[PDB]
């Protein structure tokens, strides 16, 4: 034929207005979830699967969108979360606000060239406005610190243990932080999260050490090690063979009993390089035959096969072990140490913790609660609680919350784009209105008087100046930096940047060629 | 059941949404349409009949609207040309547009109750400030009268002959207009459109009489009569049978012959009772004997038939003639007066012109054109061209065109909305930019920069005062009293009306339940 | 069979669950509609045809509505507007209330027998509570008269000229009223309601005498007649003929002529007779012969034909005329009296007015306005506004609108519920509290908050007393009589019962037995 059947197209005004419309709806699916007020949504997949959560980054993700333009309103919660790790929501919305504003123009029979253009310069011009409005904070100042954290909490669901879930979070990234350079680095992967329902989320706490699922491989091993030096080992503990293709051929009775007394020996033998290091707790990765687990359990040596190879390395991080492939070389200065390694059965389910070591590199939270829900939402809350500490240490910058840099960013773009002037200041303008759904749907979730309630903190603002915001718990305006209701400088800067490249990205697409969707 | 099935319903958001919509699209239809430059519509019915025009009154009816809001809209221009003749375009973009702005004001949470309110004073304040800027003309001063005329019939695709039809339509209601009061009254019914393809629209003229499309009934009968005594005859003349059953019994020959002779003189005794009045011309309403008609014949008297009542009371206006329904009281009192009274085959068709009437009180235009679609339009064009001549000889009040006086409009009552304060400020303000889409759909339907051209006018205007407004044939602002362009104080002031109505009629629409649409 | 398939039943809690459930789904349907500040809704019929209106009664009628349950609140509506005119909404939003609160006493397993008991008695103590507080006044006192419709016509959509159409009203019921035996007794059925598109609401008056929308039969009859001496003839001017069959046999030529004279005769002296009585203006209920026509208009008569019947009678109230049946009767004492009695063609249509009529016992109201719409729906207004009239000049008794009625049954009848004690205490508390809907569904509608409205309001009218209820416009509790917002003691107690009735008769059937809807 001439083009696929069932291939729709679109082109300028349609194509333009159905994808401003698809992010449009995403956006504003996604904005009643915005702030402290916010609500919940309860997603139930295709196989009854229940995800009952306030994350917008979850929501889009576990929602199939199918249009085009609404995907990619995906990719900017995605880029958000893994650039600041806080404020999907608030890009999301934005992106969507922007994308309005600028329908709006174009309606108006303004070129997209010309929108495109402005919204990068209110773009490029907003980054410059924050870089310097940023309040430049101490970057390991514990006050400051544990604020950032507990505005990230109080956000979602678990803000009942707001004061908890902070101190936890500030705490272990201050341990798995690295600065030989002059300022901080932190990779976040050097801090596990343990999940396990029953007790309360007041019983969440923070292991200076791992937390593996896992139990002793053997019933006459010790269930607890006082200070255990510990072996990493990523070798099988079992009888090894050759590459080359080999069968043994038994030609006589008493062959039977030497071969099998050989591989015994050959166990005995590896396992004996592991104790004569001195190791009271052994981890192997691969397997452990049951002789080799029979030598191991004699010498009172506590022993875990089949460790994640992620574990593996987590307990490296933390106990300041080494691991080993071969057991002939293991020496005393490959060992780790732990305060202590046990054998608890937590709700049930047996798990090891190696608690209390030197000064781990990686450090594990032991997440508890009620039920599954109350526990998935608590590490979701820690993970952008973790994301933004992170985020201040290596940034050493803050921002207040509750709209305030949006409405400055508003209200001082709106200068920038007279300066500039011309079909350009409209898209500027607009641009500057858009940063307002922030303050709006703030207030608009926390049901107060949108309209009213707007006008109160654009006035205060322009008086007592940029600290001034909305306070949901307040239901007025407010300096959020006297209350300590901030966010890092980082969170805004980024939203920006995703929020106006999403917007822009559908901007400039004048037609639309799917074929199944 | 419990709500017949197949019937939806809306509430809310839902409702008021979906209606807003609706409204909108069917307004945006005609916008394309909107002044001179203005495009037409193809309009192809169910039975294949074809319709090309400019009016929006003839599109929004000959096409087929389903939706309930929407047909909703079709009222608004019913409204406007039924009042004020012309602008129907107008009154019904202004609602479409009134009705935008207002759903930005529900989705900032307004309650319905303070845009309504709102909308209302906006709406109320404008009659005023029309009614004050409106520039006070003389009630029949000819020149001011060939404008309105001709700026009307501007704007269509008549517009290529706008001095003939304005001077025709200007000169056709002096003729026919009233004032025994002080002031005019024109019942525009006693004017009359006679469209006949062939020829061009330049062969359009005025007959201060009638044209009737009926022949002389008898082959020697008269087919001119110079100073013509007119008799309106609503009779049969025929054999008058009794209303009580009744029939002859023929009972010897001489019977056949007498009662034919009977009824010859019956029907000659009628032919005599007109012919000694001096009637030379006679019109009956109802039919003519074969025999009545030879009696007619020889006395030269030239008679037509079967004559529309309602061509029977225009020939009762133009040549002051009485209509009669027993020819034995016909006086010659009763007669009336034609200049000259002849049967013309205009186009292969003949007909009969009664011009040359004293002082008609009725009269007729005659259009001529190459297609019928030429006709139909033209005739349209005179139909505004009247319906405004109309406005202002009852009214005596004049405003600037080109969307001048909606951009005062605009202007003043965004003041208005200032000292009004509140939320309705808000609904106040927005009505005030609604009207904005006049001069924005004006020049965008003539292809010059909207959002440039708009900033020139407003800025012209705000200095130069109320005469200036965008000319689409100057691609740039003019004081539109000296250009002559200009329309009746009643077009706008209905437009408003209307288009405020029907938007606050919507705009209180909370539940739509429909069974089939 | 056994009891025919496709026929559903539902008994004891499934029963009353399910009626209940309809009867509730459609009072809440209609609730929004309540007060000055209420929504309309958009009814379409599969027809196509559009109604827009505030009207509970039109709206339940429009709807079709399926369930039994549900029907049977029509009929609530359809008793309070035949006994008080308005407060159709007020009745069916009690009612779903009412068994929304008497559902919550089932499920507390109150056997229905006490619920309906209790609901009686707490019925019955609210007239006699309501007879009490009621501020009686004098029948007829203009003053409250003319609040009384205003406050009524707010409450719609046409409050826009709440002034205009409450004169217009107290005015037309003051003049058709009739009262011999010392206090009044309206029928509205003598109160005509034109309605004629084109205008503003504004030219709405009230015509002392009756619009009738027939014409002037013959041409040269006057079109106005000064001071009209008129005849009501029901009966048909045209060549009468016998009972027994007839026809007549002409035998000789002559006799065509002589037949017909002699009709014409016949016809001749029947309108003879009418003349010499010095009748000018005659209204005849049948046909009207042609040559009847011309007799008629020799003399200078104006005559019409085919009259409604239900216009003759209007015309004998409003003129004074007395209907005959025989000519041959008809004396001058028959004849009535019209100070103008002329053809004027409003919007475009020809219509016979006969106004300044002596002392009307029949009146018309004509009603204009730009759409069907708003003629319509002022109709309705008026028709609600006449109705209330009527209630205060029969009853002379007032109350206090807003809810203020209500409040007051509800804080008195706990009281009384107190006093009775036992369930019937639940039952008599219950129905107490549903009669709150009423002040909570006003300030609903409105928009002010729900909850802590209706403390204060119960606050104030704890202290200031009865006259405290809610003002929309005020947005806070006021003295309802210091505002002269009231209405009509009928329409509370009418209410109640009504709503009472309705409620106890769904709580009294505990088995449905249907079988197609
Ligand atoms: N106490 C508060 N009052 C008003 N706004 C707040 C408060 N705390 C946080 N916010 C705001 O709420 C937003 C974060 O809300 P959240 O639901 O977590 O979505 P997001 O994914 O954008 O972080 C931020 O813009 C922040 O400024
Ligand atoms: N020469 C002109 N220049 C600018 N505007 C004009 C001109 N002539 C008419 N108009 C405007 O065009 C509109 C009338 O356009 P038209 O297509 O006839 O629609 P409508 O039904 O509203 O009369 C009016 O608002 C009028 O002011
Ligand atoms: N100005 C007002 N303020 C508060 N309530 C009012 C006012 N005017 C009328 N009402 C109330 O509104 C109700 C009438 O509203 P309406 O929409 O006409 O419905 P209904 O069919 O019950 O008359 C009455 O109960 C009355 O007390
Ligand atoms: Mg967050
Ligand atoms: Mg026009
Ligand atoms: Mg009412």
């Amino acid at each position: 034929v001439i083009l696929p059947e069932g291939t729709q197209r679109y082109v300028g005004r349609d194509a333009q207005r159905l994808n401003i419309l698809a992010a449009r709806i995403i956006a504003e699916t996604v904005r009643t979830t915005l702030g402290p007020k916010g609500m919940d949504k309860m997603l139930v997949d295709s196989l009854g699967d229940i995800v009952v959560t306030n994350d917008c980054a979850t929501i889009l993700d576990k929602i199939d969108l199918q249009h085009p333009a609404a995907k990619m309103m995906v990719e900017v919660a995605k880029t958000q979360d893994k650039e600041a790790g806080d404020g999907t929501t608030t890009a999301v919305v934005i992106a969507g606000e922007l994308l309005r504003k600028a329908e709006e123009l174009l309606d108006q029979n303004i070129h997209p060239s010309i929108i495109i253009k402005g919204y990068a310069l209110a773009a490029e011009k907003a980054q410059e406005i924050l870089d310097e409005i940023a309040i430049r904070v101490d970057p390991d100042d514990e006050e400051t610190l544990l604020k950032i954290a507990a505005t990230s909490i109080t956000g979602k669901n678990a803000e009942s243990h707001k004061e908890l879930l902070a101190k936890l979070a500030v705490e272990a990234v201050k341990q798995v932080a690295e600065k030989k350079d002059g300022k901080y680095v932190v990779d976040l992967d050097n801090i596990k999260f343990e999940k396990k329902a029953g007790e309360g989320v007041e019983e969440s706490e923070l292991v200076r050490g791992v937390v593996i699922d896992k139990e002793v491989v053997h019933p006459r091993m010790p269930k607890r090690v006082e200070n255990a030096k510990i072996a990493l080992i990523n070798e099988a503990l079992e009888v090894k063979k050759t590459e080359t293709d080999a069968k043994i051929n038994i030609t006589s009775p008493d062959q039977l009993m030497s071969f099998l007394e050989q591989e015994e020996k050959m166990l005995k033998d590896m396992v004996d390089h592991i104790a004569q290091t001195g190791a009271n707790v052994v981890f192997v990765q691969k397997g452990i035959d049951d002789l080799a687990q029979h030598y191991l359990a004699k010498y009172g040596i506590m022993a875990v096969r089949r460790v994640k190879k992620s574990d593996m390395e987590k307990l490296a991080k933390a106990t300041g072990a080494k691991i080993v492939t071969n057991v002939k070389d293991l020496t005393p200065e490959d060992l780790g140490y732990a305060e202590v390694v046990e054998e608890r059965k937590l709700a049930g389910e047996n798990m090891i913790f190696v608690e209390g070591c030197k000064n781990p590199k990686a450090v594990t939270i032991l997440i508890r609660g009620g039920t599954e829900h109350v526990i998935d939402e608590v590490e979701r809350a820690l993970e952008d609680a973790v994301k933004v500490v992170k985020d201040v240490m290596e940034d050493g910058a803050v921002l207040p919350a509750g709209g305030a840099p949006e409405i400055e960013l508003a209200i001082r773009l709106d200068e920038y784009a007279k300066q500039v002037g011309g079909k350009e200041a409209l898209a500027i303008e607009n641009f500057a209105d858009a940063l307002k759904i922030i303050p709006k749907t703030l207030a608009e979730n926390a049901g107060l008087d949108t309209v009213e309630m707007l006008v109160k903190v654009i006035s205060e603002h322009k008086n007592r100046g940029l600290g001034i915001g909305i306070d949901v718990f307040e239901g007025k305006p407010a300096d959020m930096l006297e209350k300590g209701i901030i966010e890092p400088l980082r969170v805004k800067k980024q939203a920006i940047k995703s929020a106006s490249e999403a917007a822009i990205m559908i901007l400039r697409i004048d037609d639309v060629i799917a074929a199944k969707a």
